[PDB]
């Protein structure tokens, strides 16, 4: 099974320069709640974005998506295929932009935080998936982060 | 995964006299979208309340949690355990008021429609269970039904 979770600016950006152009403790607990205990899959670059000092994320089955037998994610599992990770019952695709579009076929749910930040689409930006006609959800209430940036939450299901 | 799904009055009422005292098509397409494909678990009263012309719910593993050995539900399994209904990887307890409180201990997700209705809790109503402190979630924003009614959804999570 697959879920996709990501935090995006309005413009669609999920990463820039290997980090995230914001920080939102409202989004952080949201992300911990949904993924705690479940399987988390991330691309290799996302894994690098995790300081070795919060790696792995605690309480979850950390899976790093790479292509070779020659990469070690230390404290995690390194699988050449997406499908090698989906051995558990809930699997959460936690980025970045590749795995998303790679996992979007297997996916029924997208949990999306939309940060109200005016972030023009720069080249090389990692981007949130392209959710076609099929997906359904509705716009949330613009909620106030202590950060001072509006955010809102989205949930999608498709069948 | 064990989810509990219900639509309730702002007083807590989910059913009364073997029927539902309201009608919300937006709820029905939502209830349908959430359960579609999955094991649905219902009480035997819930199962009866469905006219034949809507039995069983299409595209889902209907499981009826009942008590007669000679009880067969045309288009469903009759289990005694809740867990014998909890076989499935995604499992939705769809009612009713007793089956709910039975399952809540094994629930990781509660998914709630709240109809904005002046409905007293009268003896003989079916009600929604009480979500303990393990539960965390967000209060939806009041949307407007083509029935003409304000409703909002609740998603509650505990792990
Ligand atoms: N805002 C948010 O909500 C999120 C933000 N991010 C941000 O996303 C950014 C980076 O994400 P991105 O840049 O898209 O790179 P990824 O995180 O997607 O990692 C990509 C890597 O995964 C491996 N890979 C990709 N496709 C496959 C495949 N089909 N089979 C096997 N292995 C595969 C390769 O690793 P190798 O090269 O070793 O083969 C590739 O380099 C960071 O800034 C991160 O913080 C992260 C998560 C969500
Ligand atoms: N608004 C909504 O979202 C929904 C509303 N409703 C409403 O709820 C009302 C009825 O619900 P309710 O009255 O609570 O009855 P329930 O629907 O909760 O069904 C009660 C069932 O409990 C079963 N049961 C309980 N424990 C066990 C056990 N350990 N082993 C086996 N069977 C068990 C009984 O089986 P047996 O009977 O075989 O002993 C009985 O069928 C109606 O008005 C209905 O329309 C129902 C579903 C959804
Ligand atoms: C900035 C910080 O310190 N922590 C932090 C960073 C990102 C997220 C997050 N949030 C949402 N909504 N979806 C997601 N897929 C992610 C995950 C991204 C990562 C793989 C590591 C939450 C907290
Ligand atoms: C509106 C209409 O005509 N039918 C209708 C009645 C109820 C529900 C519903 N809704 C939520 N949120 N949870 C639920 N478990 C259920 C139903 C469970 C049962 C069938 C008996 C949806 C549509
Ligand atoms: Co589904």
């Amino acid at each position: 099974m697959v879920g996709l979770i990501w935090a995006q600016a309005t413009s669609g950006v999920i990463g820039r320069g290997g980090d995230i152009p914001w920080r939102l403790p409202e989004d952080q607990a949201h992300f911990r709640e949904i993924t705690m205990g479940h399987t988390i899959v991330m691309g290799r670059r996302t894994w690098d974005s995790l300081p070795a000092k919060v790696r792995p994320l605690p309480g979850r089955r950390n899976v790093v998506l790479s292509r070779q037998a020659d990469f070690m994610a230390s404290g995690a599992e390194v699988v050449g295929s997406l499908e090698e990770a989906l051995t558990s019952p809930e699997t959460w695709v936690i980025g970045g932009g590749q795995v998303y579009a790679l996992a979007l076929p297997y996916a029924t749910r997208c949990e999306v935080t939309e940060v109200d930040i005016g972030l023009p689409r720069e080249a090389g930006d990692a981007l949130a998936p392209v959710l076609d006609e099929t997906w359904r959800g509705e716009t949330g209430e613009w909620r106030f982060s202590r950060s001072g940036l509006r955010y809102r939450l989205y949930s999608y299901h498709r069948s």
